[PDB]
């Protein structure tokens, strides 16, 4: 059947000994588990095959009328997005990739700056907030920042609609020392359990703070007054 | 005569007391040293004004019908590359930029790598040898790869047409240990000279490889052969 006809960037397209009705030939190539096919005007191999991967992705493999270059641009579910490009052009080979950023600025002086944005909607993010900066990563779903201390770690997720909802989980052992922590989202409130008991309520205010208040002994008391927090440092404290 | 209206962001947009001829209101509006005009159906100060920068540029100011967000969107000197765009819907404002990465893997295993290439085309620039790394930055005119050696700083240019061109600069100020480089294209080589005297000679060959051969005392022979440079520890000598 097909010929195999060698390309740069050690690839290999097939295309069909002979032409069909209106004189075009086949063309199909395998392109890292991925089957591109197409139709093309000559019989050396070049032309334009396409394919989709498993994320529906569009991939177009271009094959220059002279088998110089070989062109291979990814697409999204839709193919009028380009994502990236590689061009092997002879002996050398170009990879093109582009990513994005976006610094939110609130109206009180905190902020929320997204770095290397890849395509798929995931990239680095960071809250500067008022005497701290959490630090955390970016997906379509959630931004999640996660602050760290000893086995414990707090992760406060941003929706992408902009909700708010706070998350602890202890790699702690004893049910002695650790830290189990219940969420209540009409409060933004995050309520810490030691040892069965309540020990610690996190209130993220509207105004993109924290706040701490102290359970008593007794665990079902709240002591004192809520304290907002001012650095990192307390933050840790809390999740001592 | 007109009048001004204030806008989020701290911005400010002038509207004509009266119409014009077909109903439509005169918008005015300085950003940061930048004027924008336009028309509206409206006299609240919505509307879309545009201006130019000193780079040619294009700015699009887009003011919501109710005065609630503003888009500022920059653009090329064709107005049709989105640039960066800063939104400032109330409270909050976010601002957008995208950079871009190019990943060049010659035929025998170096690689030129380009990240964050702002949309003016500069970035920041590496390439990577058989044994070593060089380090720069990228603009529109050129690629830079610095080495630095005490008051020595080598400079390798790769013209955007792929060109490459050596240069030296030394800060030393004593005329008997400052080098100072002569850069000769037909050859690709860049020869120093210390005292009056040629001291060495750093060939860019063609397989991307740097070779140093060094001169005799007397200042005109080259002494042995040409060696190929396998580290950057042994750039940084030929620079000593």
């Amino acid at each position: 059947n097909s010929v195999s006809v060698d390309l740069p960037g050690s690839m290999k397209v097939l295309v069909s000994k002979s032409s069909n009705a209106d004189g075009k030939y086949d063309l199909i190539a395998t392109v890292d588990a991925l089957e591109l096919s197409g139709t093309s005007d000559k019989n050396n191999g070049s032309g334009v095959l396409e394919g989709v991967k498993a994320d529906a992705s569009k991939v177009k493999l271009t094959i220059s009328d002279d088998l110089g270059q070989t062109t291979l641009e990814v697409f999204k579910s839709d193919g009028s997005t380009l994502v990236s490009k590689k061009v092997t052009s002879g002996g050398s080979s170009t990879e093109e990739k582009c990513t994005c950023e976006k610094i939110i600025t609130r109206a009180d002086g905190t902020r929320l700056e997204y770095t290397g944005i890849k395509s798929d909607g995931s990239g680095k993010a960071k809250e500067v907030l008022k005497g701290y900066v959490l630090e955390g990563t970016l997906t379509a779903e959630k931004t999640t920042l996660v602050v760290k201390e000893g086995t414990v770690t707090l992760s406060k997720n941003i929706s992408k609609s902009g909700e708010v909802s706070v998350e602890l989980n202890d790699t702690d052992s004893s049910a002695a020392t650790k830290k189990t922590a219940a969420w209540n989202s009409g409060t933004s409130t995050l309520t810490i359990t030691v040892n069965s008991k309540k020990t610690k309520d996190l209130v993220f205010t509207s105004s993109n703070t924290i706040t701490v208040q102290q359970y008593d002994s007794n665990g079902t008391s709240l002591e004192g007054s809520a304290v907002e927090i001012t650095k990192l440092d307390e933050i840790k404290n809390a999740l001592k």
